[PDB]
């Protein structure tokens, strides 16, 4: 059993742009990929998106990752590439429209994407257990360890609390219209 077709590629285009942001540096790939910065940009609408593909540390892409393949591996598997497809473009558009909102264009990396995922598998696991989805109880223990870190502060990944709620409200969100 390996990770599906959105799973992986996701995950190579992470580790691309992470190289491209070693040897380039990250202003000159964030000048590329960034939520749009200025009003000359406002149509490059890729950059709606393409913000998630950028980390900024080392830690903060392997446990993006981690979560991605985890979680996002067992959507994909259970549900479909279509409801991961959708899960991520729904909350890395409005994760990256709260942040922009409150802290400026300068972001990235796929935090609120992994919100998304942790929401919605828990969620679903919950209220459809028979779904086959479900979040593993130790695994939770170490999701919330991974939210705090982030939440106070004791690591750095890109995007505020905010963001970060609206990620997890949009995975929710699915969650709950799924079980239904
Ligand atoms: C704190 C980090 C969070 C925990 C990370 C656990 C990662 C477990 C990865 O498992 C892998 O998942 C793939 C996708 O579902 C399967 O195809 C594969 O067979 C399986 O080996
Ligand atoms: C949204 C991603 C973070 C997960 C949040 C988990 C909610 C807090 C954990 O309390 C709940 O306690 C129950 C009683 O033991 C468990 O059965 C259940 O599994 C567990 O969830
Ligand atoms: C820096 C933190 C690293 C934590 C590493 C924890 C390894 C134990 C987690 O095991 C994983 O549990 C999943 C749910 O049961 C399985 O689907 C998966 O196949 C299995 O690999
Ligand atoms: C719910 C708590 C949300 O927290 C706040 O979210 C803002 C938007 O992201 C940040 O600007 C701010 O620093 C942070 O305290």
């Amino acid at each position: 059993e390996r990770a599906g077709p959105v799973t992986w590629v996701m995950m190579i285009a992470c580790v691309v742009v992470f190289i491209a942001m070693q040897i380039l540096g990250d202003q000159e790939v964030m000048l590329w990929l960034a939520w749009p910065f200025d009003p000359t940009l406002k149509f490059e609408f890729a950059r709606y998106f393409t913000h998630a593909l950028m980390h900024f540390s080392l830690m903060h892409i392997l446990f993006n990752l981690l979560w991605w393949w985890y979680l996002g591996g067992a959507v994909e598997k259970r549900l479909g590439s279509g409801k991961l497809i959708v899960i991520t473009l729904i909350s890395a558009l409005l994760s990256g429209y709260v942040q922009q909102k409150f802290s400026g264009p300068w972001f990235g990396g796929l935090s609120g994407v992994v919100y998304a995922l942790m929401g919605y598998v828990w969620l679903r696991g919950e209220r459809d257990p028979q779904s086959g989805i479900y979040l593993q109880r130790g695994l939770i223990i170490f999701a919330l360890i991974w939210i705090v870190a982030g939440w106070f502060d004791l690591f750095g990944m890109s995007m505020a609390n905010g963001a970060h709620i609206a990620g997890l409200a949009v995975g929710l969100a699915m969650a709950f219209v799924d079980s239904l």
